[PDB]
């Protein structure tokens, strides 16, 4: 098959951020990640938003309508995979937040064999093409150990599943993997491996108000010339992972949509204090909001990293332009990694302008996404609007 193009779309963005998953270039997509599902000390996997997640109507659904009904930004996906038969869609569970609590199921044979479960009823009943667990991160060599056993309670589970639907199709597990050494380092990856679909390797955050200069967030390769500013790298984490014997065509090269910022610095690699506003919150900025006014952008596409910095301000956002985005889509090509992924859905501009255009085209355009049909039977659902496939 080709290349995977997978995002995040993150169930609190219908709020604020006002995006809904209708919103979603589908046909530039093979995955969404609907981002996040809590854990309770038992393993018991659960919606994290029951209003946007399942409950929330959306024009198209009748207030009233007889069956035990799912509507939320879950239907609103379904809907989504009915049309773009290529998109596939995964619930993502934990999250940098939500990571702190997996540690206590996933030690015990009981807490990890109720998150396999409960993981997959909640996959096969809200319509979901597969898991995706984000665990930031397994803390030592127990955890890591956990975590091989965990992925393989959620891959046994949904086999099992499949085996009971023989005329249906496979389900996918994923996880979001860190790109700091000192994290998969700690990890039994190999082994994780064999039981995964691929890995999306979360290759950005490299910089952040947690530093003391300005640097490269999301760069792919080490500034030889300037080494501060760049602490960590795609290429670092990508060739290791490959060592500890995972397929580069299982790597999926993960990808910001937005910038970190850094106050009073006279450009990236030196020190700044503070990190200034945000679109949202404060040092994060959306990419569909770059550039700001004033500030000249600079691409270094050797080791393909971009930034704005304003020079009155002393402001520096560390982002990706479609030309580096060129260079990103480029180092997934000529490493036949297995392509890339965004957090998040929301923040990208449209258009010539899009980031995801960009990488989608530099792979090769759509043609050479890969290819996978996604399921729309769900019959053992629990909701019957779903079970019907969604009619009106």
């Amino acid at each position: 098959g080709g290349f995977r193009s997978v995002v995040y779309f993150v169930n609190w963005a219908i709020y604020g951020r006002g995006h809904n998953p209708q919103d979603l270039k589908a046909d530039q997509f093979t995955h969404i990640l609907y981002a996040f599902a809590n854990i309770r000390p038992s393993g018991e996997v659960y919606l994290s938003d029951t209003w946007a997640d399942t409950d929330k109507h959306y024009p198209g659904d009748k207030w009233d309508e007889p069956g035990n009904n799912v509507y939320g930004c879950i239907k609103q996906m379904y809907l989504l995979k009915k049309n773009n038969r290529n998109l596939k869609t995964l619930l993502s569970i934990g999250g940098w937040t939500y990571s702190p609590n997996f540690k206590t199921p996933a030690s015990t044979e009981e807490g990890r064999k109720k998150f396999a479960d409960t993981s997959l009823k909640l996959m096969k009943d809200l319509g979901f093409d597969g898991i995706d667990i984000n665990w930031e991160y397994p803390e030592d060599e127990k955890q890591a150990n956990d975590f091989v056993l965990l992925l393989k309670a959620c891959r046994e589970a949904l086999d099992a599943y499949s085996a009971k639907h023989p005329n249906g199709k496979k389900f996918l597990l994923t996880i979001a993997s860190p790109a700091g050494p000192q994290n998969y380092n700690k990890l039994k990856l190999a082994e994780m491996d064999k039981y995964l679909d691929f890995w999306n390797l979360m290759a950005y955050d490299f910089s952040g108000s947690w530093d003391k200069v300005s640097g490269h967030m999301s760069n792919v390769f080490p500034s030889t010339t300037k080494p501060e500013s760049t602490p960590f790298s795609s290429d670092k984490a990508v060739k290791d992972y490959i060592k500890a014997g995972v397929p580069a065509n299982k790597i999926v090269l993960g990808m910001p949509l937005y910038g970190r910022a850094f106050a009073s610095t006279d450009g990236i690699g030196t020190s700044f204090n503070g990190v200034g506003g945000g679109s949202w919150e404060n040092g994060v900025w959306d990419y569909k909001d770059m550039p700001q006014q004033g500030a000249q952008v600079t691409e270094l596409e050797d080791i393909a990293a971009s930034y704005s910095y304003d020079k009155n301000k002393r402001y520096l956002i560390s982002y990706d332009t479609v030309k580096i985005a060129g260079k990103k889509a480029e180092y997934i090509t000529k490493n036949g990694m297995g392509g890339g992924m965004w957090w998040e859905s929301s923040s990208d501009k449209t258009g010539n302008e899009s980031l995801v255009g960009t990488v989608v085209n530099g792979l090769g355009g759509t043609g050479k996404l890969e290819q996978r049909e996604n399921e729309l039977s769900y019959p053992e659902s629990v909701y019957d609007n779903l079970k019907n496939g969604m009619p009106s």
